[PDB]
């Protein structure tokens, strides 16, 4: 077994680096099935030459919308949970990592389809928060994925490889994704489906 | 459509900015219904020339009462939801925004009527931390409503303007309200009526 | 009415300040009732000279204990419930505060009743942890509670009064505490008996 | 009784010192019974010199698996519980603790036993974060237990003395654990077991 992180506290990637270069989010975001839930995925990467600390993720829905009683919120804002009730939106960026945000029930995408996708107006902010360890102060790194940009039953390609001791990136592939078998049915109607 | 977030992270509002000018909070706080719930709601600016980063927004109400016992504190303390159980009071602010605090069976405000508002001795403090992006530094902007503060049965009229590729805002409709219709129930009355 | 906040934020206490004198936590805790619940009572004092942001409490129990498998666990630490869920635990720290610790199922004094508390081996450690806004830096202020100075059926003498506009604080009051009519029993105790 | 944090502030260890030395983890990690949970138990250190503050622990699983669609997951992360949900967690770091982690239904550990164990490819990454109190800038200790380093039904030695007034640490036994008789069942089949 090939440990990832050493007892004194130093990861075994990228061989001889020096633990200004920016952040980099996946250009596209993939919606896909994992064990039997649906799911939006992107990807967030690392940096190179630093830790990051207290690090964490979150989303944010920008949609305007129209509330029953008549009131037009133009561009309105509604978190997108990506591990906040766990930790699991708590990072331990070391390498190139899939965030996933389940979709169910209390998910903006709850009733939407493969169909029904390109219809809406709307846009995810992915934001990275952290204190850059070398320098001493917090970051911020946001990106953006409006509907053309989330893919319909696709999954992130693996960069992930060990080869001699120490695990390398192929960062090629960091924005790579492929085409996997998903049904194209919104989430409600696969839960409404399954109920029966 | 529209971006408001590009892909290497820069915002598309104010055409032509840098990223002591302090922030603002509208001076007014209105009721009035959202989906069916009342709520109680204010709008917090944005920093003109900069970021804010860790944002979040909490709100106290001073309100001295009496305990059963017989027990009185002067000037009481009790926090007021706007977000914290979600993470919605984590804020992305890159243009003014209306933070909502849904009236429940939790909130302050559960058995306030519209008659029965005015009669309240009681203040609501809005008080925004984060850190800002250039400067390094954490900030705190306080503000606060009274009652008389409180406008029953308003809505604030949106600020939001897409010309030309940017959003605008038109900030001197930043802290107008309009009219609205709403209910002179309180919210448990409301939920009382309802529930037959 | 008379506001305790400003619009522009600027509090209306100690008349005259510049919003190292350390900070203050009241010598003794109490234990009275409050709404019908058994509360375990502390004050934390205000910084005069300035704020203090990101400011937070908690609370630790230090009692050894042994468990049911027969490990002896020297000093263990286990936290005290005193605004985490809620978010009452994030202070607005604009004059000396009462903290409330409201003792039930989940309390480590669910068990212990009048008599029995001054046989018990504990100590609570009271930890206020804030930035303080002139300095940049973050503060770390600890104060312990042993047994014998837990005060049980006492309240907190209120320190606030207003006059002239603002609120003064008569700090000769801060660590007063009077006697008030309280149950012997345990918190558990009292629960058994009502739900009867 | 011997008070272990005085009314002002400062602890009552290692008599005479300063309150670049690195922080120290157990090499081991164990698993053992606690009031009949089955928890798996690392001890992390003290910073000799100095306080650690907004001090925090937690823990992270790279196990690499594939989702019941097929996708394979190199080295994913799935956060361990050790205190986020009652504030556990958050640390007072001034004499080296004993880290719990309740192996319950949500626990990654729920389904291994004693003998399976040794067949899994797994790492538990231990990460502490904090502010050094006299230097102000925030730390990150990170270290890593491998399977061959959980060792099954032990216990951690206790550190712990107190002696002449202050509490002192025999540092050599840090990493010393014992065996304790203890279940060879995985927790789930203990609770099986037990439910009947
Ligand atoms: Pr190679
Ligand atoms: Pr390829
Ligand atoms: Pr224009
Ligand atoms: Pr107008
Ligand atoms: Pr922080
Ligand atoms: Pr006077
Ligand atoms: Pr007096
Ligand atoms: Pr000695
Ligand atoms: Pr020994």
């Amino acid at each position: 077994i090939q440990r990832y992180v050493r007892k004194d506290g130093k990861c075994n990637v990228h061989h001889g680096n020096v633990r200004a270069e920016t952040l980099v989010f996946s250009t596209h975001a993939v919606i896909s099935m994992r064990d039997g839930k649906l799911c939006l995925m992107f990807r967030v990467g690392d940096l190179r030459n630093s830790h990051i600390v207290e690090a964490s993720i979150r989303a944010k829905l920008i949609k305007s919308k129209q509330t029953s009683e008549g009131e037009f919120i133009p561009l309105n804002q509604t978190d997108i949970n990506v591990g906040y009730y766990t930790g699991d939106d708590r990072l331990f960026l070391v390498s190139p990592l899939i965030i996933s945000h389940e979709i169910n029930q209390q998910s903006p995408f709850w009733e939407i389809s493969k169909a029904q996708l390109p219809k809406e107006e709307l846009e995810i902010v992915v934001i990275l928060e952290g204190m850059v360890e070398a320098t001493g102060m917090t970051c911020q790194a946001r990106s953006s994925y409006i509907t053309s940009e989330i893919l319909w039953g696709y999954r992130f390609t693996p960069v992930l490889t060990l080869e001699d001791g120490f695990y390398e990136v192929d960062y090629n592939s960091f924005h790579e994704t492929y085409e996997t078998s998903t049904p194209s049915l919104s989430a409600k109607e696969l839960a409404e489906l399954a109920n029966r």
